[PDB]
Order: structure tokens, then sequence, then C-alpha cells
């Protein structure tokens, strides 16, 4: 740190070297520390970034670098860009992006590093407060509008017209609802979630269809029932996604995965005790049919039935034949079946959610820094070069790893001091005096 | 609520327990309450198949008793 | 493993319902021999679907399934 | 849970262990003919269709740092051992 100091207090240029590394290219690739606080703190820190590297990609953005290899480094310099007075300043102007370059270049390289605590960084907060309440919250807010043209005349004549058949405002909602359909197909046409909108889009046009051609009745309020219930899960999707947090989306996938394996362990539970039933309770009305059976049974795992009179005074009377087994299964089915699936479900839920929480809780930042540059590339350059701020203000009323990493680079810098003693000291003795001793 | 409100309405017209939308809403309140008939209300009317609409029926019901609430469940007692 | 006492339950309970093709059994042993066997081969079934999956995890943990159904079916009785 | 937790771990380093159990006992107990046919050497795959070892480095580093060390320290010993001490003997 001396060094590159003393010199930079003198004229001392910065220049290309041929391998488009600058001198803060090497510093950084080197993992050194001193000295790139020394660079931070010292002046003509303005000259040194503009030169940058704009030909070669092997060297990226001094800021990528920076924040790729240093994440410290970048910390003090953000806790620099922080003012105070509480006249809370933001200065803006080292997150900044030159106009393969991204809009947020510098937000996906640190979320891209899961250095989270730059995204926990008081300024990259307000940053991305900024974004979002400058284009992003109208952009979504413009979505949720467009989805809700629809939403809301499905609801009203779904309501409306008694269903089992094929005075105007009938017509308005249909017209509505059409547009609404054809406008939200063309922005997805501009994951879990895609495959569902395509449902309900689907369905929404299957709903509208008997606008152009005749359609049977049955199916029409088949659809229009598969229509409306998907409507609303997907309108609480994306009252979730009104949040800037997005674990729900992310445990989703837990879920289907687990809906997937629960509705065909659950079919095939059903038929076992069916037919275990079936041929164990024959002399009963409600096991008269194997369908009788596997459908009652059904109704044993929904939650409703009586128990007393159906299986336990028959056994007093001695009019059962089995009691050992239909108490065996009577058991296996309520207090050991239902404990266990339970218990494994819950168990399975429970490790998938803490990985979330875990994974999720260092990538939300990473999720709203993507969602936020997919919308401004899809997002014309008018509303950006407009909105576009630099300044803001807050008013108060309104931990091993690079532990263990530092030590191994200064073992590393003992072990190579002592290497060059030792040589030293050989070179010592091989010119030696020695004769008194000789 | 209202989802499986409007489901159980267009879904289930022909018995009394959804005549009206309001209906309908209170009493899918009372199934996630907790206490009401499955087998009268539901599976007996399949037998003497006076019900129009046997998978998407037993679609909501399974959605709503076995898959809704167990994978809500699941999902608030791991965020606790 | 817990899987190799299943299938020789299974198997010879197949063996008993099958018995009668050679001789005479009671009608109330065959039936009580077709129910066990019926509802452990969906649940072998059960089994052999999951095996289908590169990941053994289920089979992993139903030694902790059993053990746990063990202490329940003394425990529920005594209480 | 506890137990559950304690699966969620082996049994994720050990999915791989059992597939490949099943694996070698399979071909074991298979005649030859079938694998000595089948038997492939190359694939092509389209796209459209944390601590213990570094703690670990560190000791062995040590280890050699302290080996110079003691190397050194006998070598100083050697240079006493042998000096022309006589303007301040």
């Amino acid at each position: 740190a001396k060094a590159v100091a003393l010199l930079l207090s003198h004229n001392a240029d910065i220049v290309l070297n041929k391998q488009q590394a600058s001198f803060l290219h090497l510093a950084l690739h080197n993992k050194r520390k001193e000295v790139v606080l020394t660079i931070i703190r010292s002046k003509r820190w303005d000259e040194c970034l503009k030169i940058f590297s704009h030909n070669s990609p092997g060297n990226k953005c001094p800021i990528t670098e920076m924040i790729e290899y240093l994440p410290e480094c970048m910390k003090v310099l953000l806790d620099f860009c922080m003012l105070h007075s509480y006249y809370i300043e933001y200065n803006f102007k080292y997150l900044q992006c030159p106009l393969i370059y991204e809009p947020l270049t510098a937000l996906n390289a640190m979320v891209q590093n899961n250095r989270i605590e730059l995204l926990n960084h008081p300024v990259c907060k307000e940053y991305l407060l900024m974004k979002w309440l400058a284009y992003g919250f109208r952009a979504h807010m413009m979505n949720l509008g467009s989805y809700c043209l629809g939403l809301i005349p499905m609801t009203i004549l779904v309501v409306n017209i008694k269903p089992g058949m094929a005075s105007y405002l009938i017509k308005t909602c249909m017209i509505l609802v059409f547009l609404s359909s054809i406008f939200g197909y063309c922005k997805e046409a501009g994951d879990i979630s895609n495959v569902l909108e395509w449902i309900i889009y689907t369905t929404g046009i299957i709903f509208v269809l008997p606008l152009f051609v005749e359609i049977p009745a049955h199916l029409q309020w088949q659809c229009g029932a598969i229509a409306v219930y998907f409507y609303w899960m997907n309108f609480l999707l994306y009252l979730q996604r009104f949040e800037n947090c997005g674990i729900f989306i992310v445990m989703l996938e837990v879920i289907l995965k687990t809906l997937l394996r629960s509705t065909v362990v659950f079919i095939f539970l059903l038929l076992a005790f069916g037919l275990s039933f079936y041929i164990l309770l024959n002399l009963q009305d409600p096991f008269s049919s194997p369908l009788l059976s596997i459908i009652q049974t059904f109704s044993m795992m929904l939650g409703d039935i009586n128990y007393r009179e159906s299986f336990l005074e028959p056994y007093l009377r001695n009019e059962l034949a089995h009691p050992v087994l239909s108490f065996a299964q009577l058991v296996s089915f309520t207090i050991f079946v239902p404990i266990v699936l339970m218990n494994l479900l819950i168990g399975l839920a429970v490790g998938d959610i803490a990985e979330v929480q875990k994974h999720a809780s260092l990538k939300r930042i990473a999720m709203q820094v993507e969602l936020h540059t997919s919308l401004e590339k899809k997002l014309p350059l008018w509303f950006l070069r407009k909105v576009d701020q630099k300044s803001t203000i807050v008013y108060p009323n309104k931990s091993l790893e690079m532990e263990i990493l530092k030590q191994k680079y200064r073992l590393k810098d003992l072990t190579f001091l002592l290497e060059k003693q030792h040589e030293l000291i050989k070179l010592i003795i091989q010119k030696m005096e020695i004769i008194s001793e000789t």
C-alpha cells in the first residue's frame, strides 16, 4: 500500500498494458486489500475509473471485478457513497452503468456472487426502492390492471347468469373478457406460473368462444368453473407478487411436487384399503360393491363417517366374523397410516422449506434485480431516460470463510518470506571466512 | 373461500346448498371450518347418477380437503 | 431389510391363496389370506413404484416409519 | 423431524451410493453376453431435446513451514559452531 500510495501522490500515469489489464485490474486479481483501500482513500479515482476497459472482455469493467473479487472494498466505497449531516443523502454515481452490458450491470454482478452483505447494504436497498417506485411499480400495476380487466367481468357474469344454459351487460362483460384475454395472450407471447396462465388464458378463450361459434352448454360451464377457480388462484399469485419477496413462488415448486406424489399415493392407498375393506367387511351394506367400498373408504380418508355403529357396535352382537383383522385394519388406517403420512410429508416440507428459507433469503434481491433488468430491457428508452434519478433523501420522521481465507493468504506470505530468508542464509554460508575453526 | 365458492356454485348448482352464490360461499366457509356431512351431500348422489360432473366434482373435493389444507398447513408450519 | 420380510409375507400369503389348487382349505382362512394378500400386494406395488425413481429415500425412512409404528402400537394400546 | 433431517443428509449423500450398489449387484448377477453387447463408451448431450479441506490444506502448509524452520535453525546452529569470534572474543 505504501508503494502505490507514494507513487500516486507523485505523477504516476495509468495506462493499458496491452492485455486490457489496468493497474487496478491487477490489484484486484491478486486479491490484495490494503492497496485497494489506499486507492479508494486517495484522489484521482475518477481518472483511474475513467480509463476503464472496453475492448477485450477478458478483464471486465472495474466495478464488476471489484464486486466479484473484493467485497469489503466495495462495502467501504459504498459507505463513502452514503452521506450524512439527519439529512441522509445517497450520492449514487458508483452504481452507475455506462449505458455485454445490462442495465443493472452492477446489481447483476453483486447478486450472481451471493455477496449478501452488499445486497443488504443500505445504498443498494434504496437504489432498488428508487427503481421500483420509479417504473417497476407502474409496470406491475399495469399488468395487474390488465388482468383485473378480465377477472372482474368473469366473476360478475358467472354470478349473473344461472349456470345451465348456452341484457347488454352480458355482452359488455363478454367483450371485456375477450379483449382482456387477447391482451394477456399478447403479453405472454411477448416455470409453473407460465403453464398456469396458459391454462387460464386457454380456458378464457373457450369461455369466450360462443361469441364466434356455437358450443355445447355443459362444456362451456365446465370451462367456466375451471376458469373462475384458476382466475382467483392466479390473482392470489399476483397479490403475492405485490410483495418484493417471491418466496411463495419459490416454494410453489415444492408444493406441486408434493401434490404430484400425493395424488398418486392417496389413490393407490385408497385402492388398496378399498379391496381390503371389501373382502374384509362384505357382510355389511357399505361394502356390497367394490365401487361402494372404494367410495366409502374415500369418505373414510376424507374425514367424516360414524365409526361406532358401522364397526364397533356389530362386534358386541357378534355379527362380525374377523375381529382381529378388522380392528387391525381400523387402527392401521386411522392412527397408523395418516399419522405416518403426515409425519413424512411434514418432514419433507420442513426440509425443503428450510432450504428455501436460506436460498431465497439470499436470492430475494437477485430475483428482484432479475425482474427489474428484464422489465427495463423490454421497455423503451423514453420512459427510463425521463424518470431516471440520481439523488435521494431519507428522513427519520415521515462469518468464518473470509477469516480462514485471510489466514491462508497471510500464511502464504509468511512461507514465501521464510523461503527467501532460507535462501539468503544459504547465501551466507556459501561465502564465509571459516578459518579459525576450519 | 371466494374462489372455491364460485367453483362450487357453478359446479354443484343442481343441489340446494349452492342455490345462491351467498349460500355457496357460506357453506364452503363451513367446509373449511370443519363440520359438514360429505357422504349424503356429495358421494351418495353420484351412485344414483344425479350428478353431472363426476371428475370435476371429485377433483374439487380432493383438492379442497386433502390437497389445499395439507399444503397450507405444511407451508404455515414451515414458516412458523 | 424390511422389504425382504415384506415380500416374504406377500409370497407366503399368495401361496396360501393358491393352495386350494392342490388340497382343500377352509373358506374363512382362504379369505383372510386373500384380504391380507391383496392389501400387501398393493403396498408392495407402491414400494416398487417408488423404486422406479432413482432416489430411494422413502425406503431409507421406512425403517424410521416401522420403529415409530412399533412404539405406537404398544403405547396406544397401553394408554 | 429429527430422523428425517438425518435421512435428508445421509441419503442425500448416499442416493448415488445405493444406485451404484444395485447396479453392481445386477451386473454381477447377470451374464456377460448382455453387458458385452450393450456396453457403450461415447455419449452426446444437446441443450435442446466447505471448510474441512481448507483447514486440512492449512495443516499441511504449517507442517511444511515448521519443517523449513527446523532446518533453518539447525543451519544457524551450524553457523555458530564454526565462527571467527576474535575481535569480540
